[PDB]
């Protein structure tokens, strides 16, 4: 039937264990799931080389996640938009198919601990039932900073798929993103303000 | 009727005017193709701080394109290989849909002016009549060296598509697997041996 993830137990790709030891209780509270038969879920982590703050405030832009995703067309969030839980985005996506558009609701938004969240709830792509958690962790040693990104999903497997037909793809995009997070929050650091 | 692609006429994305003047008679040569309604063609141009010579020795790999590319699951090329012109590749491509080979033969292969190019021949995915050629070039300025490596694609636009559909997407990978590129060249360049 329905398990628990189990994220919180191992360390993920990108991650170191010192790192891992740090967030464990993170893991458990932001990026677990349960999850049924027909359904994957995976965690990636992404070390990056700027202040917490400065990485946040690219994370949690909703309206403009084309500042660190690929593949995104254009997105829209008409007139009266406000930076609150329930609002939506609408996302067109590259995909080589026909225009399909990727509508998105913002789950959470925390702005003191750092964690936002997302569910795609309309739209005709391999991402079917989408629901993701980011979080942004800050890490000392010596006076030297950096940051670490964690981002996890659940998404269902299309009838005719397996799962790593779906986790193997899934993986490799959020780990595209988070690469180009790391690129453009490093630049922002080098260059200040 | 036909007609023919215009790539050596403008600067690419990526590309200096200064760097295009040099190119242009490359670009004429390589990047030129005679396409029909329903094809579609793109020049894409990546600068890399590395020797030429490092940048080929990855380029030329016919037989390990995830050294560079994304969305490669594995690559087959079978016991006798040797890289020579007509020979073949089998690409296990991650889609996020089932399992999908790409077979892929090599077009040419010029080890002394820095040239190769390959064929998509059989493959149920969005990239049907793919062929590429991807050009490696050095600049000079005042002792500093630098790499400008050229890859332009001719491609089927499926039925059901706009030409924008397939070109933003086709553009977006190519543009991804330069960049990767020029990460590993750069650093195998500062790594030496
Ligand atoms: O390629 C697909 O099937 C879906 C891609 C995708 C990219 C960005 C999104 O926000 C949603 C879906
Ligand atoms: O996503 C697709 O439809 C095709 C992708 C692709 C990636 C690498 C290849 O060598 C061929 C096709």
């Amino acid at each position: 039937l329905s398990t628990i993830t189990t994220h919180h137990l191992t360390v993920p790709p990108g991650l170191t264990p010192e790192e891992f030891q740090e967030l464990s209780s993170s893991i458990a509270e932001f990026h677990s799931y349960r999850i049924n038969p027909g359904q994957c879920s995976s965690l990636l982590a992404q070390r990056i080389h700027a202040p917490v703050e400065t990485v946040w405030t690219v994370v949690r832009r909703f309206d403009k996640p084309q500042t660190y995703k690929h593949f995104i067309k254009s997105c829209s969030v008409g007139e009266d938009f406000r930076m609150t839980v329930g609002s939506t985005r609408d996302v067109t996506v590259i995909s080589g198919l026909p225009a399909a558009t990727s509508t998105e609701r913002l789950d959470i938004l925390d702005d003191d601990r750092h964690v936002t969240g997302f569910s795609i709830i309309g739209g005709e792509h391999r991402l079917r039932n989408y629901r993701s958690v980011t979080t942004v962790h800050g890490f000392e040693r010596d006076g030297e900073i950096w940051t670490v990104v964690l981002e996890s999903y659940v998404v269902d497997v299309p009838e005719g798929n397996t799962e790593e037909d779906t986790r193997l793809f899934a993986d490799t995009v959020v780990k595209l993103n988070l690469q180009k997070l790391a690129s453009v929050t490093e630049t922002l650091a080098r260059e200040a303000g």
